[PDB]
């Protein structure tokens, strides 16, 4: 007895037989005990099938051509005809045998679980129809949101993981626009436009939505001001239009704490010029009403008040004493200008007898405090 002509073929096992005198090549399945005729030939002993378990997936090269019934093609010899070269992906199944070409391309391979705050970057690689009924072209992308699970496509990618960044109290995430896209306010960004996120907790971005950097609040204290200038035009979140170039200050009567907008420069902190009931300061180049420095000018600031330094503003001599004057001292003042007390011309002097707490204006000038008069 040449080759074993009885084979026992145990249940979920399977055998492949070939017939000598046609080449047609086919699989037995068990549980059965199989009887080998004179023109077959065993090619080997049962192999266990291939059993996928549920939450896992497997590869199978060249797998069989199959109609409407599911039901494997035959050729017109009587072989399983098979799809030469390309890949299909099956899922939790009954166990099932391999036919004769196709192989085991992947082995049992867990489906990969998405994470609660994590999301799957996805791209269509070819055109297919999906589970609801969407025509999806080769070049589309989205995301798939976890907690669950992904089942893998050969028409579909995956690119990255996507991790939430989480955002703190006095902070913000600056995000970039990969492609038009709209924004989670409801507004459209045009390609590699700019904008922050003020949302605090977990945030997950769009599928075009690029993050950056969190950014930090700028704290604003009584005494300190934050200097910023317009890197382009735009309309800030209090409500004022801002123009490229232009300079301004916000204070705590703007906000409590400040984020720095994409469109928005940082200059520096300005602290606060605070004066007494006896203390007065003189302004050089002073912001007139237009919003723009009056170059050459002089403005005087008194009697106990507290304000910041507006940008490209200066004090000539810091913080001046108001001449606080007695029944004895006096002042000798002299006009650099024109004056209107008799009025004054050009370069003309008089005494200023106390008492009296005096604070003179741009327009004069103190040249001697006389003492005891």
């Amino acid at each position: 007895a040449t080759e074993e002509a009885i084979i026992r073929i145990p249940p979920y096992h399977y055998i492949h037989v070939l017939d000598q005198n046609s080449n047609v090549s086919r699989v037995e399945v068990g549980p059965k005990t199989y009887i080998r005729q004179d023109n077959e030939r065993v090619l080997f002993a049962p192999v266990r099938m291939v059993t996928v378990p549920p939450r896992h997936y497997c590869i199978v090269a060249n797998p069989v051509s199959r109609d409407a019934q599911s039901s494997v093609l035959f050729d017109v010899t009587g072989q399983v005809r098979l799809r030469h070269a390309d890949q299909e992906i099956r899922l939790a199944q009954d166990p099932f045998p391999l036919y004769p070409g196709e192989l085991l391309e992947k082995d049992i391979t867990p489906l990969q679980v998405v994470l609660p705050n994590t999301a799957l970057h996805l791209k269509a690689l070819l055109d297919f129809e999906d589970k609801n009924g969407d025509k999806v072209m080769a070049g589309d992308e989205w995301l798939f949101e976890g907690p669950g699970t992904y089942i893998p496509q050969k028409e579909v990618e995956v690119v990255e993981i996507i991790q939430a960044t989480v955002i703190k109290q006095n902070q913000a995430l600056r995000l970039r626009a990969r492609k038009e896209c709209f924004d989670r306010d409801g507004k459209e960004r045009v390609t590699g436009e700019e904008w922050l996120v003020r949302s605090v907790g977990a945030y997950l971005p769009a599928v075009f939505e690029e993050v950056l950097d969190l950014v930090d609040a700028v704290i604003l204290t009584e005494k300190t001001a934050l200097h910023l200038r317009a890197r382009q035009n735009f309309k800030d979140l209090r409500g004022v239009a801002h123009r490229t170039g232009e300079e301004w200050l916000v204070t705590v009567q703007d906000t409590e704490a400040h984020v720095p907008d994409v469109y928005e420069e940082v200059l520096g902190v300005v602290p606060i010029t605070t004066l007494g009931p006896r203390h007065y300061c003189v302004i050089l180049d002073p912001m007139g009403p237009d919003g723009k420095n009056q170059l050459g000018q002089k403005r005087v600031v008194k009697g106990e008040k507290s304000f910041f330094l507006q940008p490209g503003e200066r004090l000539e001599r810091g913080i001046q004493d108001v001449y606080v004057l007695s029944e004895q001292q006096g002042l000798l003042l002299k006009a650099l200008q024109p004056l209107e007390r008799v009025a004054h011309q050009a370069g003309d002097r008089w005494l200023i007898r106390g008492p009296l707490e005096y604070v003179p204006s741009a327009k004069v000038e103190v040249v001697e405090e006389r003492q005891a008069i």
